[PDB]
């Protein structure tokens, strides 16, 4: 007889604009308002380096502004064709609203109105929803992802000794993380994490080096070798009063596309010598043998799949493996891998696709194979903490947000922090078991 | 005949917990939740150094925790007697919300309870009350404030070459102020601009563009001098005009290379200064680069020294108590009436109440002194002064450099609300600085 507030879910106004990330660049935020008086704000990431195959960000290429890196082309397309697209439709149908997204930018790659734009919308649209639902994010994503009242909070991966391209260079490697697998609920692996990222400062502090930090809020010291880093943070970990293996093991991420050239691999570090795929997958073997590494990521070129095959064979029965710009969050990749016997776990990040929809499909296809996803951050982030709901609504088992400094970072642990107080054990930390290999 | 919900505006249940800030260190998060279903939620920010008569940050010391900086205590205090107090209370009497908290603690320095905990209760209280009203942050400050619809855009003074407490810079932050743009927009683009040449200009000079705590560059320079020197070579690059598009400010912390009545510059030679000599080498730097505002030029307890670097330099620079005033009435009103500084940065943490924070910005601009808004070292991603900011029209920000979200995520408000209110909230640009 009397119609609730919540059943007025059609889309009234949609705003793009134009925000500023972690690291001073543009990125597009979108608001959607339906007729109820409801409303959901997001933010599109943005990669320090894209995979080849990532859904097109849109940029305007225009020097005389943010030195070329402006999204107002992205933010056009969302205040545009996108609203007018969408006002009318139900917020509540998000496979319903990302198709209309798709098929009205109708390109492979959305480099007709921009993933970034595409994203922003998406991610907005389902905040609207779940709020005209009366739930929080991670509540509504479960729905949307068919697997309803599933919750774990997940395992984090903490980038805090960056490398390689995008840190200050002596490291090729370029992300060492340590893995609170030891604690009980993700609000002690928070303080665990803490705890050794500031004991990693005093050791830092003791040799002479360097503790500013890089994009992702670890830090980026001057180290001998890609090896001597393991060892700093293998000290970190005792003098925290933690015990690696038991309390704390170690993921990397190689970026190994990124020291590729003529079919071999090229460390600046490690003297300055080339390695063959085969010669490189022994190179990161030998380092899995002295210290706890239980996760590798991006261990060679996104193009070598010869090679990933061939580490797959080798290292994938002990030790995680995971996909990032080798599978760029895309089904269609990532189904051409599991049928190769191609890693063993995905880096899932919604804007290396483009929508909501299509990156729970990859979570979906990634858990139906026995791969692990591992819900990721960009190293261009915000406030916007969708991925901790995304984390915890999909019980993905890991996330990787970021080192303990930041609050691009910290947004997602804060999240992670409020959500777990809401759920308890209705979402349990599973600890070193979420890790694939274990 | 109906009652509408914003009218039922009693505070019916309050929530504490610890969350973790943007150095890695626990603070407190308040959740406000009034009778009529609204509810705001705000965090205490924290300073890495303190000035000494600052409101107590209560950290629970146990050693085996965060390295002893816990804030259970601080957050029982929210959850028990703060709650306990306050339910039933009006949350749009921001004044009597504070008062209650203020008396119940009892003590000067909110030493009982913690001033991370009152703030974070003072300011989720607002935000509640704000939607209760069913207005937006700024639109309810500017009414707590007696100033009712009166907005401005702050120009922002952007921390982009870090110093003091890890290289031959004592000087701890050396600033950019987009002066020249028309809108806060343009302000924050001018400085993302600024910002990515000078990672270019330190790159090119083989010099570290790792950041700390405020985002801005940490790199070992020769001299404190070479710092402003970096900072016009990208400036130049980003085809903005040193002096007409973009001035540049400075926060000495001077109290932190204080020693025997001594200013201990260690690089430089090593050099030390008298509160004069000392006066006399910042007056130097004004001459050399367009210098319009100078903060804790000297120690917070040299009164003489701040005097005598008034009438120099008073007229011509904005001078602003940071470690001096520590955002406190009954300090900042012997420094008027002793012609002492002319300018204020305004932490509310400092003295730990929206309401105590308010009388601070009015006290300063009833003298002619100029009101500063400043983040701390310690951040969140709240975004709260820059509601603040627009809400008391205080015409100034210092929320850190253009890079990382606890400070970005202020500048993202700003843009957000300059997109609501146009020119209702004009940016003033260098008419704003005291001395101008
Ligand atoms: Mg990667
Ligand atoms: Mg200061």
């Amino acid at each position: 007889q009397q119609m609730g507030r919540g059943s007025m879910s059609k889309i009234v106004k949609i705003i793009g604009r134009e925000i500023i990330d972690s690291r001073g660049n543009p990125t597009v935020e979108a608001e959607v308002h339906l007729e109820g008086g409801f409303v959901g704000m997001a933010a599109a990431p943005s990669g320090a380096s894209t995979g080849s195959r990532e859904a097109l960000e849109l940029r305007d290429g225009d020097k005389s502004r943010f030195l070329g890196k402006g999204v107002t082309k992205a933010v056009a397309a969302v205040n545009g064709p996108i609203a007018q697209a969408l006002i009318g439709k139900d917020a509540k149908d998000q496979a319903g609203i990302d198709k209309i997204m798709i098929d009205l930018d109708g390109t492979e790659n959305k480099s007709k109105f921009g993933a970034n734009a595409i994203l922003a919308v998406s991610l907005a649209n389902a905040k609207a929803a779940a709020a005209a639902k009366g739930m929080p994010l991670y509540e509504h994503i479960a729905e949307l992802n068919g697997t309803p009242g599933k919750y774990s909070m997940p395992v984090p991966m903490m980038n805090i000794i960056n490398g390689g391209e995008h840190a200050d260079n002596n490291v090729d490697i370029q992300e060492f993380m340590i893995q609170p697998v030891g604690a009980k609920t993700v609000k002690e692996a928070i303080r665990m994490g803490s705890e050794v990222f500031h004991h990693l400062a005093k050791v830092l502090k003791a040799k002479g080096m360097n503790t500013a930090v890089g994009d992702e809020g670890g830090y980026a010291p001057n180290l001998g070798s890609n090896a001597e880093a393991l060892a700093v943070i293998a000290e970190a970990v005792k003098a925290a009063g933690y015990e690696l293996g038991k309390d704390i093991t170690l993921a990397m991420d190689c970026a190994a596309s990124e020291f590729y050239k003529d079919g071999k691999y090229v460390l600046a570090g490690e003297g300055n010598k080339a390695f063959t795929s085969e010669e490189f997958t022994h190179f990161l073997e030998e380092l899995t043998k002295q210290y706890p590494i239980v996760s590798i990521e991006d261990g060679l070129d996104e193009s070598d799949w010869d090679g990933f095959a061939y580490q797959t064979k080798v290292l994938g029965d002990k030790i995680q493996l995971v996909g990032d710009d080798l599978f760029v969050t895309n089904t269609k990749i990532l189904k051409e891998g599991i049928e190769k016997g191609i890693a063993n776990s995905i880096l899932i990040k919604f804007n290396q696709i483009g929508s909501l929809t299509e990156t729970l499909a990859a979570i979906k296809m990634a858990k139906d194979a026995g791969y692990t996803a591992v819900i990721s951050h960009r190293s261009g982030e915000t406030e916007d903490a969708t991925i901790a709901d995304l984390a915890v609504g999909t019980a993905a088992g890991q996330i990787k947000t970021g080192s303990m400094s930041r609050s691009d970072r910290v947004a997602k642990y804060n999240q992670l922090i409020r959500i777990e107080e809401a759920l308890g054990e209705k979402a349990p930390y599973n600890g070193r078991k979420e890790i694939k290999g274990q």
